[PDB]
């Protein structure tokens, strides 16, 4: 009937009737989350007929991986796997397999730039977990591993799989950590404006909420089905990095810092028709993301007014591009701070040139390499980075990390 | 059987066999000509069954458009264009349904920002011309008028429309205006690195090679399906601004300008069925054109290197963010020089915000807005402009401004 647009700025929504009268051969690749890139909720395990052929695709897959194929153990597994799968309906894939499924659903991220990486991944193997208090365990043991005091390493905690569709394990965070944010008495809104919706959810859930502006929010687990139980994650495992200019010592009286580990917890991971709808992962932050993305945003923290004005500049007039020597140095801080603090982190020009490396490798090596460059190229410095110049191709295989509705809007509540 | 793609930073091209391999529902939105931009060559005239209901459709449109319609006359036309177009194959469109379609026409360019200004613009009747001297004139009628000694004017000429499709009226440049491009003898190459193969082309037909990084281009003109004749733009019609920044008095020692008009030259015009291979239009420039595209892209006069030098920064270290420092500072220099020499010119912010202002009359209006976010977001500053946090649908409606074969790859030479 017509199609639904976004601004994710003023949260504005709009209703696109004029692609109707559209020529031969609409492109929708501004689409922030299309119904494509998303995998939804179920009440019947995956049909026997859907399952089969996925499984024996990855199987061949996988033991067409290494270089000297072993065949009659491939052709075990092939054999191994039907059986499984006609005697219990699903199956369970070995841990050397589920290890090569992350890596390669990581490495068909269209939308991560990191990619390079993709060969070093730690995998936690949490498929025998069947209660909140052990995921929230696991989750742990995930934040203490990757954070490593600051030498971030990549990493992924894979629970449970999906089963008949109404059993599934799902974490109801954005990401692992993330900042609180709500809408104070004088109209104002402290802390991260993203996380409104999901922390109003946690005071529900009967969270204590401690108001102010960097208040790392609650684990919201759910384990097999059952209501999500709200766990706190120890403060002792949560790191940060004050923020601070190398030059302007004002900097530090904004008061800003920011988690060290971008750990995404609500996507799904796809891979032989199997689906893990827990499975959160992390890698290393990219300066822009927390400089440009988090402390600029309309959004999120919306800093620049101030950045600006503290450095004198002409805040009343766009054609001064203070914009763009504000955030400059809201950059630069940020990659100082983390880089003095010794904790990881990753400039855009160097991730993009390494990332160009990458694609080169990726195109000799199988051909190809799926590529969103809406959010490959850094929300600053296009042009003047390498992938702003590189035509590329988007495009999902298996297996993949695809996004899920948001689990408050279909869940039953006992 | 492949895809291929461009890096138009390297040249390199690549072949992406992996999209074999995706799922169910491959966008190619990152591809910089594809044939859906494109209307290639003919030797054919429209045949009458597809040139009907298209030249019947805009005369709808034309008619639907005014606030009370002339009926009777909407009537007339369909009749009158019906009668014209069985009697002679083509028909005629009235200069004032001209104007419309124009209009429309960069109305509906999903590539185009300036779009906000779409009812202001002046149209340059040129369909009476046959011959290339005649063009020429044409053409400098509408340099000299855009101009309007800095106060540009936004401004399109209209040359006659495609009959049978070996008798096209087609303008060799890229642009009115643009620089030469040599490889010298000492392995470098001077000037808009972008024109060197268009430049020899230029050498070949006999033109002079004044040596030097500002030496624009001569106009490459065909009418009537005759070979290009070389003319040479007069030098006071060509309005160009000296670079100088307003606090590095350093600036101006790079020697650098840049011509005052952006004047599309190479594209074709579609519009109820018929077609105007030669349109050259016009609006005004964006700093962020000159200052990040045509200044430090690599392919063109890429000024980076030296920019960061002069300006003391670690070259040599990409962290330290000196290519975000050198930009910003060579974009200022832009618009200073340009705001200067009193020449119209739009930075990049509130370029975003006239056309967020834009898309929201456009939806309002009727019900829609076709944009191409890839090339509606500046080159630099992404996420810090309106624009980013828009969601678009790019498609192509009619009329519409096509991108056609570069001429020279299509020709014959008597
Ligand atoms: C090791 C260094 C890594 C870097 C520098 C990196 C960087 C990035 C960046 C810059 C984004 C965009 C984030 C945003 O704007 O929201 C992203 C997205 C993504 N990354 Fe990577 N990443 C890394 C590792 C990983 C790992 C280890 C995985 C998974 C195993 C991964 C999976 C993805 C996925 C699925 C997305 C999409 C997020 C979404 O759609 O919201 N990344 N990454
Ligand atoms: C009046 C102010 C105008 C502004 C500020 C403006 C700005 C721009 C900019 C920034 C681009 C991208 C250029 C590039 O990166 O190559 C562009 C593209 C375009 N504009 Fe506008 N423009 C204006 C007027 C016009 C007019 C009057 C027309 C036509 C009647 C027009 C037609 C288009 C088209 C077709 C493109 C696509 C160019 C391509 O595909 O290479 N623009 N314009
Ligand atoms: C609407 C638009 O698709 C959206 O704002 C985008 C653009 N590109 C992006 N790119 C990255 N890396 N991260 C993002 O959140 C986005 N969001
Ligand atoms: C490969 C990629 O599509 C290409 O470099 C783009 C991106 N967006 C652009 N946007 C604008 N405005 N102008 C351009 O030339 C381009 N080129
Ligand atoms: N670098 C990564 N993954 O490895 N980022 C994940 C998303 C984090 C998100 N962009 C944030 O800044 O909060
Ligand atoms: N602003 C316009 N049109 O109105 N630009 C047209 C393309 C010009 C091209 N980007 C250049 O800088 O050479």
């Amino acid at each position: 009937q017509y199609v639904r647009i976004k601004n994710w700025g003023s949260g504005e929504i709009l209703h696109d009737t004029l692609h109707h009268k559209a020529t031969s051969d609409s492109c929708l690749g501004s689409i922030m989350n299309p119904k494509s890139l998303t995998r939804g909720p179920r009440d019947k395990p995956t049909p026997l007929e859907e399952l089969l052929p996925h499984a024996i695709e990855f199987i061949n897959q996988y033991y067409g991986s290494f270089k000297e194929a072993k065949i009659e153990e491939h052709l075990a597994r092939l054999e191994a796997v039907t059986k499984e799968i006609e005697t219990t309906g699903t199956y369970q894939l070995t841990l050397d397999e589920l290890i090569f499924a992350t890596k390669m659903a990581w490495r068909n991220a269209p939308r991560c730039i990191g990619r390079i990486q993709w060969s070093n991944l730690q995998v936690f193997d949490a498929r025998n977990c069947s209660t909140a208090q052990e995921m929230f365990q696991h989750i742990c043991r995930h934040i203490l591993y990757a954070t490593n005091n600051g030498n971030i390493r990549s990493a992924i905690t894979v629970f449970p799989q999906r089963s008949d569709g109404k059993h599934d394990f799902r974490l109801w965070n954005s990401q692992l950590i993330r900042y609180a944010g709500y809408q104070m008495p004088d109209g104002t809104i402290r802390g991260d404006a993203a996380t409104l919706e999901f922390t109003q959810l946690c005071i529900d859930l009967g969270w204590k909420p401690r108001y102010g502006r960097f208040d790392v929010l609650p684990l919201v687990l759910q384990a097999d089905g059952q209501d999500p139980e709200v766990f706190e994650i120890p403060p002792d495992l949560v790191l940060e990095v004050t923020m601070e200019h190398p030059k302007y010592e004002w900097f530090q009286e904004l008061g800003l810092k920011w988690y060290a580990l971008p750990a995404v917890a609500n996507m799904l991971l796809e891979v032989g028709g199997l689906e893990f709808p827990a499975c959160p992962f992390n890698g290393w932050y990219m300066g822009t993301e927390i400089g440009v993305r988090d402390f600029c945003d309309t959004q999120r923290y919306n800093i620049l007014e101030e950045v600006g004005r503290r450095m004198g500049l002409e805040t009343h007039t766009l054609a001064s591009l203070w914009k763009d020597r504000a955030v400059t140095e809201i950059n630069v801080a940020v990659l100082h701070s983390f880089q003095k603090q010794n904790v990881t982190i990753m400039d855009h020009h160097t991730a993009s040139e390494s990332f160009m490396k990458h694609m080169q490798n990726e195109y000799r090596a199988r051909g190809g390499c799926p590529a969103d460059w809406i959010w490959l190229v850094p929300p600053v410095s296009g042009s003047i980075t390498p992938v702003f110049h590189q035509e590329m191709l988007n495009y999902v295989l298996s297996p993949f990390y695809y996004y899920q509705i948001e689990p408050w809007k279909t869940h039953i509540w006992q």
